[PDB]
């Protein structure tokens, strides 16, 4: 195994140290306003050294943008590939590259067999490309890796199936912004080459200057660059036509087209493109192959990729002949004129790549290495998109809760082989899909119209329920005596219930367990463990009365803690915001141990005193002029003060203090240790009067964050053996600091309001010297090091937190782990900030054509890690990688992959058992079985199941940390034939694995398995 700690790698750009050195101008380059202007030498080519152009049509999808998936579809899609097919049919020589399978999967399926079969023919003899080949062209900001794996292998195994073929060569034109997680999955799942477009001007230009425009991408921890993967980043502004022939739009305009009038589209530059003729392409061809020839002198080969298309373009007939024959013109003349000594041709991206690695082998081109990312994009002046990181941030939770649910019903269907009837496959590929579809770059990124965010909701929330169904149907199966098991395939058995989602005071979905005397005694309940190692974790359920016992299957107790259940309310009347408490729904709360990637079942029994083994909280309402809180049977009677500052520590973990405004002020991890500060803080950020409005896109801060005004928030305390807490009403933010024994949990009820053109950030302040450096994850997959740069503008300073992010000096460190992808920094030595919500009234001309005016109350939730890392063996200080300690993973690990908690719906489970897979192997706590699916249905004689293992890497800091089994997943399931290890997506078989086992991964690697069967 590589270290991914210890060694430096060398890499000729290192993006953290190019953007240190880098000074970020913006000035006028002339025709190619970002760049200069572009010389050649025309002896360059001759007769014995030729230019090599591929033009490759291509037509940009969005899968719902301004439109949804069907609107578009039905308006325009389905129109651009019917004519796509008959177009190239009929005419051989012309090319095409389709990027979204989602749309293809779509059109397909309504095709004659006429149809599918012309389809097939023109994918088997190269004229129809697929590029990617992934459901969608993914954000690679706010999406997590696992998702991102999720909406590759949807759409490579849909054209593994009905296309036969599997694209080595990715495409990536419009996400605003590239992350290194790109190349790291692609790299596994067979790709050879990649093309990205949107990153940073000024990288641009620094890249191009210096001919590093394709590079060999490497992950930043990998010394060796076996991880590496040829990279081509476009040179321009924009992918369309007018930026992708050269440096001089004006000119490459009038080669669109479809830009002559009758289309209702024409040039800005206004010299509008002329028909091609016998009279006009000698001149026409000297203008155009100059552009190409300036392109060329910004690569290292004598082959230049020169895309041709646009959003939504190649829809109407016409379209398709005005782009095709005037081409074929100017291609014939150029060809056949000895003194250009350039041969141009439609191609497909694929063509592209094989030219420049034949010209490579042929010794004429060394290629650059490169290790970063790039991140946070900016188009022009000081517009950065980094708004999209946290926009729409309810749906960006929502992705986060049904990439768990996607997985728990994956695995926990995976175990047995399902009939037909009972619709398991079908359930679960709407909910691949639909979650798929919602990586989209316009999906999870928030930057869609309102009607386009409403249908992305609906389909997650049918995604929800068809996890539910699968999830259910299955604890049942596994946990009911095999005799005794009669499936009614429609029935509900179990309910999940779910505490953190849609959450408490955004929606009262979650059911209330009853129990009486004189209806039901008791209720069993189920917990599902997806994680692969024992793990123990406090639980909770509403239940009808306090007076609430818990036991385990072998009816022993379970020490238990139940608490009132507490609802705010903004007071129209009184203007204030208080908790109201329930006088019939309580909350019940014990610890549940569960097995390895199992079940463990526990039963809730009501009696008409308080049971010896559960326990009650106080409660304490801090402020002035209070009124009576009753809570119906509760044990304990509310207690009241004048707000003041309080202390808290649950069990032997660290004491928290707070402000009287409920904020934490500091934290004391041990009895001994000193009151660390760390104040949590919210401000708001506007927007401007003059000059560019923040939107959807960007943020355009109207200088740093005002504080918010708080007044004299109510604030009130739960005090128990098992949790307690301090929440607190704020303007728009009820604010939550919960403590099980360890590091405590952030919940913040966000709610925005009527708000306009005002984004809220919560902060943390601290002493850490941390100077200009703080970590953020990418995908939720690793950490980079971040340098804040104050020769950017704040908004260029601000980066995606799609799971976690944290400052240290020598000594000590401080951990943010999230629930949630949203956008944050460290503006100042010793802090770390995170927006919440952003409410803005205007367009950024990004072609929304809307503001954000559609907020919704949304629960953020987090875990907030302060931790001594002086013995910790960390990476040098040119390393540009960081690394969790254990307990902030499994923080994060608490946040995204919790325990699942099932209600037994009827009132009698006969043949209940009390556990399952007590037997399987408790993995390494770096370990992880990210996702484990049944690739086979029941008719098949040699059933599969594929495994994707992860491995990511904890730092060494002291802690012994020993006896862990060993994880074979090939032998998970009984009767194994064989065990192959393929690539990520499970469409290729690698290696053959002798004894059928499947060896566990290195520090930072992932591996998938296939295991057969008999
Ligand atoms: O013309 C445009 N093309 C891209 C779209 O494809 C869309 O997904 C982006 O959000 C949006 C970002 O600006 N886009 C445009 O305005
Ligand atoms: C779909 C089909 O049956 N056609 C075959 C395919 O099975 C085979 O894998 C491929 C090799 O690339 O050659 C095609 O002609
Ligand atoms: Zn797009």
């Amino acid at each position: 195994c590589q270290d991914v700690v210890q060694d430096v790698p060398n890499v000729d750009v290192q993006m953290l140290e190019l953007y240190d050195r880098m000074s970020f101008k913006d000035i006028d380059g002339g025709v190619w306003k970002q760049g200069w202007n572009i010389k050649y030498d025309p002896l360059k080519y001759n007769a014995h050294h030729k230019l090599k152009v591929f033009v490759v049509p291509h037509s940009h999808n969005d899968p719902g943008w301004i439109q949804t998936f069907e609107e578009y579809y039905q308006h325009d899609t389905k129109h651009i590939l019917s004519n796509a097919l008959r177009h190239l049919h009929d005419n051989p020589e012309m090319k095409f590259i389709w990027a979204e399978i989602s749309y293809f999967a779509r059109f397909y399926h309504d095709l004659g067999e006429n149809k599918k079969l012309q389809m097939k023919s023109i994918v088997k003899n190269g004229q129809l490309e697929f590029v990617t080949g992934g459901w969608v062209m993914p954000d690679e900001a706010n999406s997590h890796w696992r998702n991102v794996l999720l909406q590759l292998t949807e759409g490579q195994t849909w054209l593994k199936q009905f296309m036969n073929v599997t694209p080595t060569a990715s495409w990536a034109i419009d996400p605003f912004g590239h992350s290194p997680t790109m190349p790291y999955i692609l790299q596994k799942s067979g790709f050879k080459n990649m093309l990205i477009q949107r990153t940073h001007y000024s990288v641009k230009k620094e890249l191009a200057q210096q001919r590093q425009l394709e590079f060999l991408w490497r992950q930043i921890w990998d010394n060796k660059g076996d991880t590496a993967l040829f990279t081509h980043m476009m040179p321009f502004y924009s992918y369309d036509i007018p930026h992708t022939c050269g440096p001089d739009p004006k000119v490459c305009c009038q080669f669109d087209f479809k830009r002559m009038g009758s289309f209702g589209l024409s040039c800005p530059w206004k010299v509008p493109p002329r028909t091609i003729s016998d009279q006009n392409v000698a001149a026409r061809s000297d203008l155009l192959v100059d552009q190409w020839k300036k392109k060329a002198e910004l690569y290292r080969t004598n082959v230049l990729l020169i895309p041709l298309g646009d959003d939504f373009r190649f829809k109407q007939n016409t379209e398709w002949d005005v782009q095709r024959v005037n081409y074929e013109r100017l291609f014939e003349h150029i060809n056949s004129q000895a003194h250009f000594n350039v041969q141009a041709q439609f191609g497909t991206l694929q063509e592209y790549f094989d030219a420049v690695h034949q010209a490579e082998r042929a010794g004429q081109a060394e290629f650059p290495t490169l290790s970063g990312d790039f991140f946070t994009y900016a188009d022009r002046s000081d517009n950065y998109w980094s708004g999209y990181y946290t926009s729409r941030p309810y749906h960006k939770r929502m992705d986060r809760v049904l990439m768990h649910y996607v997985r728990a019903a994956e695995m926990l269907s995976a175990w047995h082989s399902w009939d037909g009837m009972a619709r398991i496959e079908e359930r679960l590929e709407q909910a691949r899909r639909e979650l798929s579809l919602f990586q989209h770059h316009d999906g999870i990124t928030g930057t869609a119209k309102t009607h386009v965010v409403v249908d992305y909701e609906q389909r997650m929330q049918e995604a929800l329920k068809a996890c539910q169904m699968v999830m259910q149907q299955s604890v049942y199966r596994l946990l009911t005596k095999p005799s005794i098991y009669s499936p009614d395939f429609s029935f509900s058995y179990f309910t999940l219930d779910d505490s953190r989602w849609p959450g408490s005071g955004v929606e009262d979905s979650r059911t209330t367990i009853i129990l009486g005397e004189d209806i039901l005694p008791s209720k069993h309940v189920v917990m599902h463990n997806t994680l692969p190692h024992w793990r123990e974790q406090l639980v909770d359920f509403y239940v009808s009365s306090p007076f609430v016992s818990v036991t385990d299957l072998a009816n022993n107790p379970v020490e238990a803690q139940v608490s009132p259940v507490w609802s705010w309310h903004h007071d129209t009347l009184t203007k204030t915001i208080h908790p109201q408490g329930s006088t019939t729904k309580y909350r019940i709360i014990f610890k549940a141990r569960v097995p390895p990637m199992g079940l463990a079942t526990y039963v809730l029994t009501i009696s008409d005193s308080k049971p010896e083994h559960t326990s009650y909280a106080s409660n304490l309402l801090l402020r002035k002029n209070p009124t009576s809180l009753p809570l119906g049977q509760y044990p304990e009677d509310v207690k009241f003060g004048d707000p003041r500052e309080i202390s808290l520590r649950v069990g032997n973990g660290p004491t928290l203090a707070f402000s009287e405004q409920g904020l934490l002020k500091s934290i004391q991890l041990t009895q001994d240790s000193p009151h660390v500060p760390v104040h949590f803080k919210f401000l708001k950020y506007g927007v401007r009067s003059h000059g560019d409005r923040s939107g959807a896109y960007l943020f355009l801060p109207n200088g740093p964050a005002s504080p918010v005004e708080l007044g004299q928030p109510v604030v009130l305390v739960t005090k128990g053996k098992l949790e307690s807490s301090v929440s607190v009403g704020l303007p728009s933010v009820v604010h939550q600091t919960i403590m099980r024994g360890g590091a405590p949990e952030i919940r913040n009820l966000v709610d925005i309001g009527s708000l306009d053109n005002t984004e809220i950030v919560m902060r943390l302040e601290t002493h850490i010297d941390s100077g200009d450096i703080f970590y953020t994850d990418l995908n939720g997959l690793q950490f980079i090091k971040r340098r804040r740069l104050d020769k950017l503008p704040l908004q260029a300073n601000y980066y995606p937190i799609p799971s976690g992010m944290f400052i240290e000096d020598a000594n000590t460190r401080l951990t943010l782990l999230t629930g949630q992808p949203l956008g944050g920094s460290s503006l100042a030595s010793g802090e770390l900030e995170i927006m919440q919500d952003r409410r803005l009234a205007s367009d950024d001309e990004r072609g929304l054509g809307q503001g954000v005016l559609d907020n919704k109350p949304v629960l953020h939730i987090y875990r907030l890690v302060l931790e001594k890392v002086n013995n910790c063996v960390r990476p040098s200080k040119l390393h540009p990688a960081g690394y969790l300690t254990s307990a902030a993973h499994k923080a994060s690990q608490s946040l995204l992959d919790p325990l699942d908690k099932f209600i037994f719906a009827e009132n009698e489970w006969i043949g209940a058992q009390g556990q399952f897979g007590g037997d399987h192997p408790s993995a390494r706590e770096d370990l992880d079985v990210s996702v484990m699916r049944r690739l086979t249905k029941s008719s098949a004689k040699t059933q599969r199941v594929g495994y994707v293992l992860h491995r990511t890497n904890l730092m060494q800091c002291g802690t012994p940390e020993e006896h862990t089994q060993k994880l074979d997943v090939c032998h998970l399931l009984p009767n194994v034939a064989r065990c192959e290890r393929t690539t990520l997506t499970f469409l290729q078989n690698l290696e053959h694995l002798d004894g059928m086992v499947a060896p566990e991964v290195c520090p930072m690697e992932t591996a998938a398995y296939v295991s057969s069967h008999s």
